[PDB]
């Protein structure tokens, strides 16, 4: 099918955007940090960042006591990124 979920989480995803919009904007801004998924919206965002922000930010998943496993993004270069591991 790929229709009702796909779309579903189309909202999900795009209303987080707006957050890495604004993250991204803000310049003192270093690091975002998101609300902790349950697991599948999880894999979303990454899924989507994926491509939406391959190079320029760094999705990582800090866990603390309250915070826990939340997605946390990260400001990133191209310049400073080396490239290519494979090479």
């Amino acid at each position: 099918g790929s229709s009702g979920s796909s779309g579903d989480q189309k909202k999900f995803i795009d209303q987080v955007i707006e957050k890495i919009e604004d993250f991204l904007q803000s310049e003192e801004k270093r690091s975002l940090e998101l609300d902790p998924c349950t697991g599948f919206q999880r894999k979303l965002i990454y899924q989507t960042l994926s491509w939406k922000y391959p190079k320029g930010i760094h999705v990582e998943t800090l866990e603390t006591d309250k915070k826990e496993r939340h997605i946390v993004i990260s400001k990133v270069d191209e310049e400073e990124r080396s490239g290519p591991s494979s090479g």
